[PDB]
């Protein structure tokens, strides 16, 4: 059988869209799935475009999640497949390549040396599934646009955060659909457990949470304890899940700590994205929402906004937390933010 899969498994790695042709470059490429400088695109292009169910796969084997959790292959991929096929193909950004990368991203972060034994396996499992479903069904607008356009979603959530809600509904709700239910055999406790941890990691990745999360972020840094050998000591559940939320939060904010080749293609999107929405503000005759507007934008100007703002700050408390580990997403960050710097016209 292909080492794609697990031993002795009948699933087919066509079925998850990977012809023959492409086995080793992907395989290759796997080689990095414990790494920042993974390629996610590569993995896009050898597989017929499921990026998210081929790095979950591979993620679900690596940390033997599939066997710890009684999840067939079948029950996986079904569910997978689903879920991938829930993010919109057409949105420029927010298409089931965002989510792989939040994904591996994740899956790379619960393995920095400083968190090591921190979590649990059921924890893991959140992490890594709230990551995959985390924008699931993303329609290409920002919550402020449902909102001022009477959203049917943006009524039902009373104006708040009305997109991460209703990500959280859909990923839940895919799993019972037929051959879907990849936690049935978790227990009932380890269910509630798990969809409390989802819930909150989804939701913290509104952006309008940013500042309170940073916040509290820097708050746990200064009372953080740790081992002899350096490893970070999290007692207890509060301290575990608040850097679980801003595990997936940095995951989500992780494209310009990306070497710049990968960078760049993910910049393009988000612009292509945001001025999808400036055109759908136009057509319905709105107010043109900030760098939506393709006319009047300064990408170069934006990125280094972005970094120096939100980016930045965010991974610099990160780096603290997890001190010396992730130094070296830091300089990286910190070479992309000059790049752009330099590009401005
Ligand atoms: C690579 O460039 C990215 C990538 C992602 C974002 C971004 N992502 C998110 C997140 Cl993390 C959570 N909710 C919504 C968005 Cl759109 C937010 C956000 O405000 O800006 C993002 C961003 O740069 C923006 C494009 C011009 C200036 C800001
Ligand atoms: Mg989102
Ligand atoms: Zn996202």
């Amino acid at each position: 059988s292909s080492g794609l899969v697990p031993r002795g498994s009948h699933m087919s790695i066509s079925r998850f869209g990977v012809n023959t042709e492409n086995e080793d470059h992907l395989a290759k490429e796997l080689e990095d799935l414990n790494k920042w400088g993974l390629n996610i695109f590569n993995v896009a292009g050898y597989s017929h475009n499921r990026p998210l169910t081929c790095i979950m796969y591979a993620i679900f084997q690596e940390r033997d999640l599939l066997k710890t959790f009684r999840i067939s292959s079948d029950t996986f991929i079904t569910y997978m497949m689903t879920l991938e096929d829930h993010y919109h193909s057409d949105v420029a950004y927010h298409n089931s390549l965002h989510a792989a990368d939040v994904a591996q991203s994740t899956h790379v972060l619960l393995s920095t040396p400083a968190l090591d034994a921190v979590f649990t396996d059921l924890e893991i499992l959140a992490a890594i599934f709230a990551a995959a479903i985390h924008d699931v069904d993303h329609p290409g607008v920002s919550n402020q646009f449902l909102i001022n356009t009477n959203s049917e979603l943006a009524l039902m959530y009373n104006d708040e955060s009305v997109l991460e809600n209703h990500h959280l509904a859909v990923g839940f709700k895919l799993l019972q659909e037929e051959h879907c239910d990849i936690f049935m055999n978790l227990t009932k406790k380890q269910r509630q457990t798990l969809r409390k941890m989802v819930i909150d990691m989804v939701l913290a990745t509104d952006m309008s949470k940013h500042m309170s999360l940073l916040a509290d972020l820097k708050t746990m840094v200064e009372t953080k304890k740790v081992t002899s050998s350096g490893v970070l000591l999290l007692d207890n559940y509060t301290d575990r899940i608040q850097v679980l939320r801003n595990m997936v939060h940095c995951a989500d904010l992780s494209n310009p700590t990306k070497s710049l080749e990968l960078y760049r293609q993910w910049t393009d999107r988000i612009m292509e994205e945001f001025f999808q929405q400036g055109d759908k503000e136009r057509e319905r005759g709105m107010e043109i929402s900030p760098m939506c507007d393709k006319h009047t934008a300064s990408v170069e100007k934006s990125q280094v906004g972005f970094i120096d703002y939100i980016v930045h700050p965010l991974w610099e408390t990160w780096a603290d937390l997890v001190q010396p580990d992730a130094q070296d997403i830091l300089d990286t960050l910190e070479d992309n933010r000059n790049w752009y710097q330099s590009m401005i016209p």
